This record gives structure tokens, sequence and C-alpha cells, in this order.
């Protein structure tokens, strides 16, 4: 396994597990505020990067890598719900510069199937940052507080 | 089964049976208003108390002594959505501390099975806390009368 | 609503409510003692009694009164199975008498829909009289050890 | 049958007759304007209000009097979703008190089964009257735009 | 593990060795007299104390404590039924006398599983103790051939 | 019933009751070192004791003896799963012997029924010493380790 | 509004549970990767009954309106084989039994008793999983390493 490969494999990992922590955070706030269709929304965001984090490692660990599951980056809480958005568009913003970056690497190695799982990580982000701008621009549509009473209920 | 014990076991008792009355008040007020939501949870609240009820006449008799069924303290009735939520929390607050304070004389005389109890309406009392507390925050961020709308149908 | 009316109903809702606590603690008295037969009877008396409460409530506060739920009369607990019997009828000989003077006034000022409420529950409390006074008859005929003996198991 | 007593049935039914076309027409009003659901409880209104016509039609026949089916009094026509309200309840006030009069009579010459009838008919416009009370309510309680919007879907 | 728990953990699993033998008899010599209502309570009774054994077991075992079943205390063995229901009392009075004693001594070294475990026993030998009392008081009330004529069939 | 026949009775009662307890203890110990598919045979093992103890209890009494539950041999424990294979195999011989001695005696007398079931309980003891020969000769031909290891999982 | 040492035993309690949940999962995905699929699979039930404890815990903490800590991790224990693994494993189990055990005593002080009885529970679970690891090292000494490994290929 090219060495620089598993250098990016590692740098996704990181993105994955900050992702992880940030959205859980993120989905039980919105629970413990009463904004439960918001909490069950990203409580699921959070479970996919659990499973993107999975699937990287077992390729780690296959190309015969060490996955770093030790050094967490920078969790962006948000204090209210609209930054809170707007935090996870950001950290999503930069995976998805990342994840291009890796494409590219793998692309120039030979690493087609790398590549491919990097490409299906990245289709799902890129879905993640859709519904997370639909949102932030939804509330100026409805505004803030009709947007609120929307995600009380599932 | 010791006479101190009871005397707490015979005050929390008297607690469950303030809220019983409070909770299916507030409930009937909240229905003829066109609360429905708001009705049948509290509905379901004042049944939850019924139950502890139940439970503290149980074992009060086991302990042969004398459950008082008389002697019916304040109620808190609101007049209004904000004030009845909010009643309802003033009620948990002393119900809790009482709570508490029965706890510590249970362990105090090795009662055990009394703290288990105890502990065990504690817990659902905490958690009508956690429902009262939200409620109060998602009128602030979302506006009384959305807060109100979203609480018409069941 | 006929101011007249709300106090006959706050009056009858008086009943129910001390009916609900004096057969729930009679019930758990006969469940602690064994007699698990006549405390299931007497724990569905007990619910009737609650369910007759809520509609009292309700038709009071439709008639845009005040139901009272503070004010608790004298539980009549008895010390042994015919004392208790002799006094839930007590009670209920009371609580027919004041059915009666309600609807007595419900007809003189045309609160037909009110009245039917109470005749409803007055046909209930007659049952209930019946059931007491079968039981103290059944006493006398077969023994008092003879009649707890059928009333040990459900 | 009693002549009195037909005439009393016979100025119920019109009163049914009335309510029936009131009701109908502001029910395909809320639907015209997309308040599906106002014009789904109000059809049902319409509804309970032609089984009354129809069990008044049939006791009149059965005293061998001659059903008036001719005599349509003033439809109370809103033109927005609260003069609609107001006017079904201005309606549902003169019907109540019609129906007073009428059961009086009926006890005053034994017609008991007549009684019975009204009575059961009385308790259903009761009923109409609390739904359209809330309703009033709900409206000062959530505002006109929140109340409409909750009323657009079934 | 702490060594006086598990010396306490071990007295106690001696009182269940006692009492699995005690009911098992008590059981066996109530089916041979035909009270099979009594036996098969007492069966019960029996193979409850079996799973607080086993449970007490697991856990000496696995606090790397070693289990004692070979000293077998002094069974309460009675000659005819109240004096059977007697014993057990006072063996199940003891029991939770040494429960309680275990219970203090886990919490004070911060074995909290231990105490839960113990906590869950006592609890099931309060009850134990509730039906003892309660058959006793039924003797009294319906008298003795009428009790053991309600506990010959099944 | 012959005085002896009893004696001897409760002798063999004596030895399944030792084997009972030594059995369930053995069992703990490989479920404790996980070696479960033993501790579950031994588990098996243990409760087939029991049943029998309950028929020589039953035929006993019948026989109007009394059944003596009170003496407790002596366990004969292993500290390695070859002695305790052992241990069980040294108990069973010893049982198998004991009976023999009631069988004839039984014979002798002419208590055939007691002979009986004796006789099963015979058959079963010697179904025992069967699997543990067996389980003993496994250790030579396979190897100890290899032998644990079949007996690690279920 | 809870007890502020409360909430600091609890964030404590969570950081120790984010470890465990890293260093189970990845010694879950190595054994995966070695073929021995059932160590593998328990290894990765483990990492759930943490999550899990954590999601508790994180809840708890909001509740008594404190700022749960997902942010600082401490050290994983990766062992490089299946015995430095599981000795790892049971290290870190005993370092967290620790920490809720003093936190509990912390609770009942306070009176803080519904913290207690989660506390308790987490508690016992952990302590269930010393069991496992015990055992499973007890049983490398009785089979010998080799067959044990060989039983833990296959689920
Ligand atoms: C001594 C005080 C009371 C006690 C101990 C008590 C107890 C109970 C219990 C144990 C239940 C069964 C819950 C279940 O469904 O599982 C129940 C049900 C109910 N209670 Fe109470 N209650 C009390 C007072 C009241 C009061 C003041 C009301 C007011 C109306 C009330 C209304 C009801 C109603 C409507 C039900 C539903 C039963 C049914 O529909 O099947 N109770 N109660
Ligand atoms: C404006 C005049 C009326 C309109 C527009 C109207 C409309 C309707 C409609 C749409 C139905 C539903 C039938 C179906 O789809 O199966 C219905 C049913 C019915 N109507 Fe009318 N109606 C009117 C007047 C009356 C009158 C004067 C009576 C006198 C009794 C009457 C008696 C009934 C009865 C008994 C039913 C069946 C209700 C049931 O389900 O039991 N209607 N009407
Ligand atoms: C006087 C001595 C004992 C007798 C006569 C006895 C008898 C019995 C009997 C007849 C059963 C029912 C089994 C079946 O029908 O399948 C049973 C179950 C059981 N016994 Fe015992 N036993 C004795 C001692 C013990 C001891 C000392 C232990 C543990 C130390 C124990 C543990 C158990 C357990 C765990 C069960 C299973 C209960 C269940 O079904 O959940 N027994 N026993
Ligand atoms: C922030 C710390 C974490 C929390 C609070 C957390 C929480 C959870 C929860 C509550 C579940 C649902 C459990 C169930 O009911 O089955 C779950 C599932 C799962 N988690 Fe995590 N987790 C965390 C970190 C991680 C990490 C680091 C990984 C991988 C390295 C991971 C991988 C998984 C996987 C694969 C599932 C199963 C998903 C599925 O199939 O539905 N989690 N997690
Ligand atoms: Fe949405
Ligand atoms: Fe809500
Ligand atoms: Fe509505
Ligand atoms: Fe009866
Ligand atoms: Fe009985
Ligand atoms: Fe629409
Ligand atoms: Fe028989
Ligand atoms: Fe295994
Ligand atoms: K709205
Ligand atoms: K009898």
């Amino acid at each position: 396994g090219d060495k620089k490969v598993i250098q990016h494999l590692n740098k996704i990992l990181g993105n994955e597990l900050i992702a992880i922590n940030q959205y859980f955070l993120h989905s039980r706030m919105w629970n413990d505020w009463g904004l439960k269709r918001l909490g069950a929304h990203e409580y699921h965001e959070s479970i996919d990067e659990m499973k993107h984090a999975d699937k990287l490692i077992e390729r780690i660990l296959f190309l015969e890598g060490l996955p770093n599951l030790q050094d967490l980056g920078k969790l962006l809480i948000g204090e209210n719900t609209q930054e809170m958005l707007q935090c996870d568009l950001n950290l999503e913003l930069k995976a998805t510069k990342d994840l291009r970056e890796a494409i590219v690497h793998c692309e120039q190695v030979h690493d087609y199937v790398s590549r491919d799982l990097l490409k299906d990580i990245l289709e799902s982000e890129e879905e993640h940052i859709d519904y997370l701008e639909t949102q932030l621009g939804l509330i100026q549509k409805v505004g803030l507080e009709n947007y609120l009473q929307s995600h009380m209920h599932e």
C-alpha cells in the first residue's frame, strides 16, 4: 500500500471522527431542547460518519497501514440551531476538500479501489451539504420560529 | 417497620396526591381549550402519579403503618398554559426535595427496599422535570402561539 | 352555566373524590390482608368513581365554572371487613341523596343534559348499594369466616 | 298524539333543516378555500343534523302529525372563518332554547319518549356548542393565521 | 475481591441453602397431606431460593473467592401448617437481617454491584415475608380448618 | 413401611444431596473458567440429582418416614478439570454401591416399588459413570488442552 | 441545575467511554483483518456497549445543564497481538471501574441518586466485561494460545 494513500486515508478518518462527535453532540442538544426532528436527523448523520470511519479503517488495515483513532481534531459546537447547522456545514466543506485531494492521489498511483471508496463517501458528504443548505435556506424562507416549530415532533 | 420512614412515605404519598388532582385538572383544562396534545400528556402524568400513590400505599401497609389519603395539600392551579406548566414544575421541585430527604433516612435505618421504591419514583419525577423545562424552553424558542398551535391535535 | 347547578356538580364531584380514596385504601387493605377478591372488586369501584369525577369535571368546565378538586371531606375508613362495607354503604347512601337533590335542581332550570349525566351516575351508585347490601346479607347467611374464605382468591 | 308536541317537533325540525343547509354550504366554502379540515368537520356537523331531521320526521309520522319540510328559515352565512363559526354558534344557541321548551312541554303532557328523543338531540347540539366555543377561543390563543393553517390539511 | 464481602456472600449463600431444603421439605409435606396449593406455592419459594444461591455463587467465583456449599445450617422443620409457616417466617426474618449487614459492608468498601445483587435478593425475601405474615393473618380471620380447606385444590 | 428401608432411602437421599451441591459447584466453576460446555453439562447433572431427591422425599414421606435434608456429607471438589471429573466419578462409584445394598434390602422385605425407584435411579447413575469414564478416556486420546478447547463453547 | 462536581465526574466517565469506544473498535477491526472473526465480533459488541453508555452520560449531563466534553481523547492502549489486546482492554476497565466508584460516592454525598443509579448500571456492565477478559486470558493458559485463537477464527 502506497504510503501517502494511507496518510490521506488517515486524514479522512480524522475528519470522520470529528463529525461523529460533533454530530452526535449536536443531536443530543437538539433533543434536550425538544427539537426531536433535528435530533433524529442529526443522529442519523452521525451514524453515517461512523460507517465511513469503519470502512476507512478496514481499508487501511488491508493496505497494511496503522489506523489512527488517537488524534481528535477540533469540534465545531454551535450554541443555537442556526450556528449548529453552519458549523456542520463548515466541517463538511472541509472534508469535501480533503476527499478531493485524496481521490487525486489515489488516481495518480493507480489505487482505484481506495478511489472508489472515497468517491462513495464524497457522494454522501455532498448529500449532507445539500440537506444543510436546504435547512439554512428554509429558515430564511419560513423564518426561524416556524422552522423550529416544524422540528419539534417526528 | 420503622416509624419515621413511614412518616416519610406518608409525606411522599401526600405529594403524589396533590400532583394527581393538579395534573388531572390541568389536563381537563387543556382539553376544554382545544389543546388536546397537552391535555393528553398531562393526563398521562396524572396517571403515572396515581401509580406511585398505589405503590406508596402498598409499601406503607406492608410496613404495618396507616396510609393517609385524608390530608390533601395545596393545588397550584395555573390559569394559562405558561402558569400551569410553571406550577407543575414548582410542585415537582418540592416533591423531588422530600424524595431525597426520605431516601437519606431509609439508607440511615437500612430500609433498602423503600429506598429503591423512592428512587424509582424519583427518576420518574426527574423525567417529568425534563419534560416541563423543555416545554418552557420551546415556548421561548418558537413563541407562545406556535407552541400552542403545535398542541391543538394529538 | 346556572350558578347553582355548578354548585350541585362541584358538590357531587366532592363526594366522588371522597369515594375514590376511601375505596382505594379499602382495596389495598383487603389486598394486604390476603382477601384479594374483595380488594379487586373494591379497586374497580374506586375506578368507577374516578370516571365519574372526570365526567363531572368536564361538564363543569364546559359550563364555564371552576371544578373544585381542592376540598376533601371525611373518609370513612373501617377496621374490619364488615365495617369497611358498612362505611362504603353510608357514603353511597349519602351520595345518592345529593344526587337526587341535584337532579331536582337541573330539572327546574332546564339543564336536561346535566340531569342526564347525574341520572347515569345515580344508577351506577344504586348498583354499588345493591352489591354492598348483598354482601352484608351474605355474611349473615354463610357466616363471617365462610364469607371471607370465599374472598381470598380471584 | 298531542297537537302541541307535534308543533314543537315541527319547530325543532325547522331548526335542523336550516342547520343542514347552513353547515353544508360552510363546509363547501371552507373546502373551496383549501381549509379542508374545517370543511370535513363541518360536513359531519351537517350530516348529524340530517340524522336528527330523520329521527324527528319518523316521530311526527308515528304520532300522526304532518312533517313540515317546506318552511326553511334564515341561513346564517358567514364570509370568513370567524363569521362562519359565530353564525353556527348563534344558530345553535337559538336551537338549544327551542329544544328546552319542547322538552318542558313533552314532560307536561307525559310524552316521555319524545322528551327522550329531544334530550339526545339536545346533548348533541351542546357538543356542537363546545366545539364552536373552543375554536373561537383557539383563534384568540394561537392567532387567526396559525389557526387557519392548522386547518388546511386533514 | 474484598475479603469481608465474600464472607458476607458466603453467609447469605448459607441462608439460601437452609431455605432451599426447608422450603422444599415443607412443600412435599404439604403435598403428602393433600394441601396441594400450599405444596405448589412452597415449591416455587424453594425454587426462588435456588436462583438466589446460583447468583451468589456466580458472584463469589467472579470475585475469586471460594463458594461454601459444604456447611449446611440448621433447618426449621415444622410439624403442622401453622408451625411450618412460622418457621419459614423466622428463617426469613433472620436472613433479612444478614442481608442488611452485607449491604452496609458492600456500600462501605464501594462494592456497589454486590450491593445491588443483595438489594434484589432482599426485596424478594421481603415479598416472601408478606406472603407469610398474610397467611398467618388469614388463619385468624377464616379459621384454621377453612384455611387448609382453601388450599387443597390448585 | 419397613424401618430399615427408610434408612436406606435417607442414605441414598444423603448421597443425592451431596452430588447436587458438588455438581452445582463444579458447574459454576467451569462457567467461571469459560468452559461452558462442561459447565452446562455439569449443571444438567445437578438437576438430575435434584429430581432423584425429590422422588426419594416423596416416597419416604408416603412410607411415613422422616426425610433427612439436614446432614450434608463430604463434598469432593476438584481444583482442575481432571480432578473434578475424577471426584464426580468417585462419588458416583460410592452411590452405585449404596443403591445396590438398598435394592437387596427392598427385595428381601418385599418393598418392590421402592426397589423399582432405586433401580431407575441406578440406571441413571450408571449413565453418568459412562459419561465420566468416557470424558477421562477422551483426555488421554486427544490431550487435555484439546479436550478443554472442545468444551469452551456451547 | 445539577451539582458541578457530579458533572465533572460525569464528563470524566464519559471521557473513559470515548477511549474504550475507539480502543475496542480498532481491536475489533484488527482481529478481523487477522481472520480472528469471533474475537472481532465480540469486541465490536463491546465497542457498541460503550457508545451506549456514552449516550446516556451525554443525556444526563445536558439534563443537569452541564457541557458534555467529547473533545479530549485520553490515551488508547493498542496491543499488537491478541494477548496484549485483551490485557490492554483489561487495564482500561480497571481504570474505568475505579473512576466510576469515586463518582458514585460523590453522588451519594450530594444526594443525586438518579445519577448514582445510572453509574451503577454502567459499572455493572464494565464488571461483566472484566469477567470476560479475565476468562479469555485464563483460557489462553488452559488450552494454549494457538488452540485459543483457533477457536476464534469462525463465528
Ligand atoms: C387516591 C387517589 C387516586 C388513586 C390512588 C388512583 C389510582 C388509579 C390507578 C392505580 C389507576 C390505573 C392506571 C392504569 O390504567 O394502569 C387509575 C386510573 C384512572 N384514574 Fe385514578 N387514582 C386516584 C385519583 C383519581 C382522581 C382524582 C381522578 C380524577 C378524575 C382519577 C381518574 C382516573 C381515570 C379516568 C383512570 C382511567 C381508568 C380507566 O379508564 O380504565 N383518579 N387511577
Ligand atoms: C342541502 C341539502 C342536503 C345536502 C346537500 C345533503 C348532502 C348529503 C350527502 C353528500 C350525503 C352522503 C351520502 C353518501 O354519499 O352516501 C348525505 C346523507 C344523508 N342525508 Fe343529506 N343532504 C341534504 C339534505 C338532507 C335532508 C333534508 C335530509 C332529511 C333527513 C337528509 C338526510 C340524510 C341522511 C339520513 C343521510 C345518511 C346519513 C347516514 O350516513 O346515516 N339530507 N346528505
Ligand atoms: C434439597 C435439595 C434440592 C432439591 C430437592 C432440588 C430440586 C429441584 C427440582 C425438582 C427442580 C425442577 C427441575 C425441573 O423440573 O426441570 C429444581 C430446579 C433448579 N435448582 Fe434445585 N434442588 C435442590 C438443591 C439445589 C441447589 C443447592 C441449587 C444451587 C445450589 C439448586 C439450583 C437449581 C436451579 C438453578 C434450578 C432451575 C430453576 C429454574 O427452572 O429456573 N437446587 N430443583
Ligand atoms: C461519539 C462517540 C460515539 C457515540 C456516542 C456513538 C454512539 C452510537 C450509538 C448510540 C449507536 C447505536 C447503537 C445501537 O443501538 O445499535 C452507534 C452505532 C454504531 N457506531 Fe457509534 N458512537 C460513537 C463513536 C463511534 C466510532 C468511533 C465508531 C467507529 C470507529 C462507531 C461505529 C459505529 C457503528 C459501525 C455502529 C452500527 C451502525 C449501524 O449498523 O446502524 N461509533 N453508535
Ligand atoms: Fe424538516
Ligand atoms: Fe410537544
Ligand atoms: Fe382542529
Ligand atoms: Fe363474592
Ligand atoms: Fe390462599
Ligand atoms: Fe396543501
Ligand atoms: Fe380432592
Ligand atoms: Fe469464545
Ligand atoms: K406556525
Ligand atoms: K367453608
